[PDB]
């Protein structure tokens, strides 16, 4: 990678015939070899370099062998010999016309060579080394972006502006402002009657310079520009006129590009200088007339469609959009190919289980280890008695069993609230066996990294918890009905009159109940109407978690010492379900013919507008529903012929709700009750069980 010195055997009259020579020869790999053995002196390698690009450009500007393969025969050999040592470029560097050479020597066809040598040639400025950038004519060289370009050629541009914005940024962003106006005029004029697919060669160089001003940024000079140019009507007009057509009418490949752009045009980040070696200071802009929301929500459904078309735009196309507009499918699946990116080094460790229990033996061989070797282990799981199957089969024996002992009686970690779990009374489990919950938050982050789908069902306090939300009074609900309806009606009505209840509240704890104060001087503080949702909210917290608090803290942080803690802080708690038991499928045929109706029948219009937004709801919107009006995203094997609630076993019961069309629905995970009231309107029943299964 740096200078090497020889002695000169080699005269300085020779090289021209060798030279020459060459360029009427073919099979020049052995005499590439003897050009880098002759140069590997400085003063022959500039000579050479020196002879071999102005033999190009008179091949070229000025005039055996035909000039155009004499011409890309030399490019070849020039590619050949700087792409080994980085030692020529330094000769670059200490010219700099003869990059100029190139410039002017880059005719249509050129281009798909020449990129590669740029490329290679930008190492030059890698120390810094240029002393005339002012004499380079890079107006040319970004000019040339309206040549044929393909993706290596682009990813060589890429390459070459990021080692060249410190030197020639202003000029770059003025022919990149003036490029874009252009273009998008061009659309603008033929929008009317555009095509994403006739005119897809100038969107594709549109889009290309554009992620180019992106990687770039602008300057504050440039903002005024870059801040008009964000108010183009055309995004309106395509997004609300062609958009509709090209969905149906043209292929989303396409299309994309457009959308790429929108997210760029927004995307932008301010550039001051580049005050490290490598790191620039990048800077977020602001905006008060872009509505690009309103885009973004207008057409939300078919840009997430496309999104499913391809998950790498997330990861290079649209990058930008916020969190809100990403399903959960595709939010989810970016999820796991961004925790998945960091594989690290993965140490495959054979481990031992005994079917008496795989528990005990499991806890052992993963805590001798830390979490980082436990994250990383490929668990190399060797059934004892039974050897008949492959190590993937042992693994998911292994899986079931950890999940099945788990919730074990004899081991009593969770008491089992139906189909998911919940961690039994403070006095049930011992304070030993906090340590287990270390263990089951282990388990379940080498699961989710693992992207292995597993039985741990669990309440909601549990993943609000665990994504550090806060527990709501549905979970409450679901283990106490009377607490739940008492707290409401002190929360709804004006009880701050005859309330007369102080701030602490009574749990009996058998010998004597002592007074828990729920916060400072709690005892001394009685309950009023502005602090109401505090009292209640608080009530619920202290009710429940506070006999399961260390249960969740432990798994806290076994789940985070295996997977990172900001990219998992983004979900939901239904979502979270998903993401630890696994997606299943739910069948809208066996949901409506095992579910009983109160209050209507199966031919009632509200209940077919209901089947049919079942019918036609998405994977990770049918099983939102499935866990809001179930309370679980456990499906038994059987289907809803042995679903099961809190009480016993209940088949789905859909109750009238006797409320108005605003009114929203209300499902009670106690008895497998939704309750579904009178509507108007199908579209109007779709969103409000959008709105329940989101929350």
């Amino acid at each position: 990678i740096a200078e090497r010195e020889a002695a000169a055997s080699v005269p300085i009259d020779i090289v021209f015939g060798l030279i020459h020579m060459v360029l009427q020869c073919g099979n020049r790999r052995n005499l590439y070899r003897i050009i880098h053995n002759i140069s590997a002196n400085k003063e022959v390698r500039i000579f050479s370099v020196e002879t071999l690009v102005n033999s190009i450009y008179q091949a070229v500007v000025e005039g055996v062998i035909a000039p155009e393969v004499i011409t890309k025969r030399g490019f070849e050999a020039l590619t050949y010999l700087c792409t080994k040592s980085s030692d020529f470029t330094t000769v670059f560097s200490y010219n700099t016309e003869l990059i100029n050479k190139i410039l002017q020597a880059t005719n249509k066809r050129t281009i798909s060579e020449s990129v590669k040598l740029l490329s290679t040639v930008g190492d030059c400025f890698n120390n810094d080394k240029v002393a005339e950038p002012e004499n380079i004519e890079v107006r040319k060289y970004i000019g040339f972006l309206e040549y044929d370009m393909t993706d290596d050629t682009f990813k060589h541009f890429c390459e070459f502006i990021k080692k060249t914005d410190r030197f020639y940024r202003p000029m770059y962003l003025l022919y990149l402002m003036g490029g874009s106006k252009k273009s998008l005029e061009e659309c603008l004029d033929k929008k009317a009657e555009f095509n994403s697919h006739t005119h897809h060669k100038g969107i594709i160089k549109l889009v290309r310079m554009l992620s180019l001003v992106n990687i770039m940024g602008i300057t504050e000079t440039y903002l005024d520009s870059l801040m008009e140019l964000r108010e183009m009507p055309f995004w309106e007009y395509y997004f609300n006129i062609i958009l509709p057509k090209e969905k149906e009418s043209l292929y989303a490949s396409s299309i994309l590009p457009l959308f790429k752009a929108f997210v760029i045009v927004h995307t932008i980040q301010m550039y001051i200088g580049r005050n490290e070696n490598i790191n620039e200071f990048s800077e977020i802009p602001n905006s008060d007339s872009s509505i690009y929301y309103s885009v973004v929500e207008k057409e939300k459904d078919l840009i997430n469609t496309f999104i499913q078309a391809d998950p790498d735009l997330l990861f290079h196309a649209f990058a930008g959009l916020q969190k809100k507009i990403l399903d959960f499918d595709n939010k989810r699946i970016y999820f796991y190919k961004k925790i998945r990116e960091d594989v690290q080094l993965r140490p495959t460790i054979s481990l031992m289980v005994q079917r008496g229990a795989v528990f005990e033996d499991t806890f052992h061989q993963l805590m001798r280890l830390n979490g980082e070797q436990v994250r990383n282990a490929k668990f190399n799981i060797k059934f004892a008695g039974e050897e008949g199957v492959d190590a993937g089969g042992l693994t998911r024996e292994w899986y079931s069993e950890l999940s099945k002992e788990m919730f074990n009686a004899n081991y009593a970690l969770f008491t089992p609230i139906g189909s998911s779990y919940q961690p039994n009374h403070i006095s049930h489990i011992n304070p030993e066996h906090l340590v287990y919950f270390k263990f089951i938050g282990r388990i379940i982050g080498k699961a989710v990294y693992d992207e292995m789908t597993v039985d741990c069902h669990f309440t909601r306090a549990f993943y609000k918890r665990v994504l550090s939300i806060p527990v709501d009074l549905t979970d409450v609900e679901a283990l106490d009905p009377e607490f739940h309806r008492s707290l409401v009606w002190i929360l709804e009505n004006d009880i701050e009159n005859v309330l007369d209840m102080t701030f602490s509240i009574e749990q009996d704890r058998f010998g004597i109940t002592e007074i828990i104060d729920l916060k400072e001087n709690g005892r001394n503080i009685a309950v009023t109407n502005e602090n109401k949702r505090e009292y209640v909210e608080l009530v619920c917290r202290f009710k429940l978690v506070r006999v399961i608090e260390r249960q969740l803290s432990a798994f806290a942080e076994g789940f985070f010492e295996i997977l990172d803690v900001d990219m998992l802080k983004m979900f939901n708690e239904k979502e979270l379900e998903l993401l630890i038991s696994g997606l299943p499928e739910i069948d809208v045929d066996d949901w409506r013919n095992n579910t009983i109706y109160f209050g209507y029948t199966s031919d009632s219009q509200v209940i077919r507008w209901y089947w049919r937004a079942v019918r036609n709801f998405s994977m990770e919107e049918r099983a939102k529903l499935l866990q809001f009006a179930t309370g679980t995203s456990k499906l038994p094997l059987e289907g809803f012929a042995g679903l099961r609630c809190q009480n016993g076993n209940q088949k789905f019961q859909i109750h009238k709700a006797s409320g108005g069309s605003s009114r929203l629905p209300t499902a009670h995970t106690c008895f497998n009750q939704l309750d579904l009231p009178e509507y108007d309107s199908y579209e109007q029943l779709v969103k409000a069980l959008l709105f329940s299964l989101e929350e």
